[PDB]
DNA sequence: ATCCGTTA
DNA sequence: TAACGGAT
């Protein structure tokens, strides 16, 4: 099957990501800005059990690494009844310079769809930001503090990887992919490839044309660091779903 | 928790 | 001006 012709190209079997071609990433700041420190909200007990397994696998990863620095923003917990965490990182996004959105809504994205391609494939990259390391100049930015109460544990964790909730993650990660995968674009004239961050569509005008792009485009991303879920998977059929829409019958 | 734009 | 929804 595709699980085993392409080991290194699912999140499945081919472990995290990290993109290998990509520089690590440079986060400039506005003009006057200096670093912010907000206080840890206390946590409830159950809420610190919740998240503490992810900061834990995160810390094996080494996407999180202990660090000391200026800034530091809080740590929400956010349930599900399975409590994650998710930081806040507004104070530190009003103080990052802007950067312009290239991004494609998705209605103008699809509109690059032709009626003559309808054989389809849709991926979506499993945990996309972390596979874009962070430099270490940039990893202060976003600091958060982890205490653990029952074993003496208090300082500060911050990311090595591009972060969720940071205002530029989707817009950096789309133009590093695009970046990754212009090559392939050029060696495969004959197929349609949208991207949308993480959320990947190839079309082809016949099956076989199909699963030969699709096998190429998986071991593409695969040699490039990059994850695809097996679990979700739409491989060579004529109907599927992506981006909010069903693709069927060159409609949509 | 906190923030901020939109509705009531 | 008080909710409310959705956001990090």
């Amino acid at each position: 099957t595709w699980l085993s012709d392409f080991p290194q190209a699912w999140a499945e079997t081919g472990g995290m990501g990290l993109a290998v071609r990509q520089a690590p990433l440079i986060i400039p700041l506005k003009a006057t800005s200096t670093p912010v420190s907000i206080k840890q909200y206390p946590m409830s007990q159950e809420a610190r059990l919740g998240i503490k397994p992810h900061i834990q696998r995160l810390l094996d990863q080494g996407i999180l690494v202990p660090c000391q620095s200026p800034w530091n923003t809080p740590l929400l917990p956010v349930k599900t009844n399975d409590y994650r965490p998710v930081q806040d990182l507004r104070e530190v996004n009003k103080r990052v310079e802007d950067i312009h959105p290239t991004v494609p809504n998705p209605y103008n994205l699809l509109s690059g769809l032709p009626p003559s391609h309808q054989w389809y494939t849709v991926l979506d990259l499993k945990d996309a930001f972390f596979c874009l390391r962070l430099h270490p100049t940039s990893q202060p930015l976003f600091a958060f503090e982890w205490r653990d109460p029952e074993m003496g544990i208090s300082g500060q964790l911050t990311w090595t990887r591009l972060p969720q909730g940071f205002k530029n993650s989707p817009t950096l990660f789309d133009e590093a992919l695009h970046r990754d995968l212009a090559d392939f674009r050029i060696q495969h004239p004959d197929l349609i490839l949208l991207q949308y961050v993480d959320d990947l569509l190839l079309a082809a005008t016949s099956e076989l044309d199909c699963q030969q792009g699709t096998r190429a485009l998986l071991q593409t991303l695969g040699n490039l660091g990059y994850r695809a879920s097996a679990k979700k998977a739409q491989i060579c059929q004529k109907q599927v779903k992506y981006l909010g829409y069903l693709l069927k019958e060159g409609q949509r």
